[PDB]
């Protein structure tokens, strides 16, 4: 139908599509391809995650105002397709060699850039693509739910795939990414039919400065809200983005274990969508301040899930429990603030809560997690993370703002209406 029969749906829906794809192997892989392909140590990981997140905070802020002075020119997204396709020789060839000929602390930095184009270029497609959906009619919300696919796909693949011939992985990853991607720029939207003719027409924009800066500052409730995000979500995230090795050590072989990396994750996206199907009403129904809550202690328990953990079908039964939060986050998060916050701050909040202020965060506790491990061991660490993190979580049930603040019916209009 029309959203099915049009141009640009087919095609980016594909875009999203293939990025997942990328996507995919790439974090799943990344870690794996450390250990079993790169020996890498804590430090290094440790680093090289953590180092990841500087790129993933100077980077991506420049290239979302690039965005607008861009309007919807396709320039930028191509510097994308670009340095994505050369992923495999990329990888396979600079990474390998500045690590493996033992120089890590160059192919970390040196080498998060064409690793850049998988933190903020999902912002980034995700956001375009958004754009060229008010241009033709259909949402992204049923692009996004098309793109998911592919993560789903790739994920699976990867496993098989990967301790078959890691070499080969990337080889299919970048070049269906390629040719595809390439494939779907020539087929492209450059001007209105009644959509009006300036950028600044359509989309509009959001705002900010110093003194909106220093007015948040001003209020009690980011120091607040920003313990929350950023104890819990550095703590977390650290964590999420190692624990795959751990969990490649209960199982029968290096080759199965990765395997069911693949299902997990990819089985994972489909209880995703069970979740957020109810995730508003669930919200609404509850409260923002609560969601984070329940959110966050559902995270503690699984990382302290961890360090008395013995099999494997345990392992599992703890990934798992990262899908349970995912919604819950994302969406509390979101109304959250939407709920305790002046709608002019927005834009602000992310930019100084979530870009300035979580990632900061990640490349300090990254290294010493790394080091943790390295020196005590991952559920010995653990203890100290996710103990740090229900402790956490604790403070902000005690502290976060109120679930129905001087004024809840008012406002629960203000998001209605």
């Amino acid at each position: 139908m029309y959203y099915l029969k049009n141009t640009n749906f087919w095609m980016f829906g594909l875009f999203f599509f293939f990025y997942f794809f990328i996507m995919g192997a790439y974090f799943p892989f990344f870690p794996i391809w450390l250990h079993d392909i790169n020996h890498i140590s804590k430090s290094d990981t440790g680093i090289i995650f953590a180092a990841i997140s500087l790129f993933s905070l100077l980077f991506q802020p420049l290239f979302g105002l690039l965005s607008d002075k861009l309007g919807l020119r396709k320039y930028l997204l191509w510097i994308i397709t670009g340095m994505l396709v050369m992923f495999a020789p990329f990888f396979i060839f600079i990474f390998g060699p500045l690590l493996q000929y033992n120089i890590l602390v160059g192919s970390i930095v040196g080498g998060i850039y064409l690793g850049f184009c998988f933190n903020a270029g999902a912002p980034a497609v995700e956001a375009f693509i958004e754009k060229v959906s008010r241009r033709s009619n259909f949402e992204f919300g049923r692009a996004r739910m098309f793109g998911c696919v592919g993560w789903a796909l790739g994920a699976s693949i990867v496993g098989i795939m990967f301790t078959i011939n890691n070499q080969f992985v990337f080889w299919l990853g970048s070049g269906c990414a390629l040719i595809l991607a390439v494939l779907l720029f020539f087929a492209k939207t450059d001007a209105p039919s009644s959509a009006t003719v300036a950028n600044a027409v359509g989309a509009n924009h959001s705002a900010f400065s110093l003194k909106l800066a220093l007015e948040l500052f001003r209020q009690p409730k980011l120091w607040f809200l920003s313990l929350y995000v950023i104890g819990v979500s550095c703590t977390y995230d650290v964590f999420d983005q190692q624990f795959a090795n751990f969990f490649t050590s209960f199982f029968a072989t290096g080759e199965q274990g990765t395997r069911v990396f693949g299902y997990v994750t990819t089985m994972g996206e489909l209880l995703n969508a069970s979740i957020m199907f109810f995730a508003p009403l669930i919200i609404n129904r509850i409260g923002g301040k609560n969601a984070l809550l329940l959110a966050g202690t559902i995270m503690s328990v699984r990382i302290i899930g961890s360090s008395f953990a013995t099999s494997a079908l345990e392992v599992v039964i703890l990934k798992t429990l990262h899908m349970f939060e995912v919604p819950f986050l994302l969406v509390g998060c979101f109304k959250y603030i939407t709920s305790q916050f002046e709608v002019r701050f927005s834009a602000t909040i992310y930019l100084v809560c979530f870009c300035f202020f979580k990632q900061l965060a990640m490349i300090f506790m990254s290294v010493l997690a790394g080091n943790m491990y390295e020196s005590i061991g991952f559920q010995g660490a653990y203890l100290v993370l996710g103990l740090v993190a229900l402790g956490f979580t604790l403070i902000s049930v005690f502290t976060l703002s109120g679930p129905g603040p001087l004024s809840l019916l008012r406002r629960q209009v203000n998001e209605v209406a």
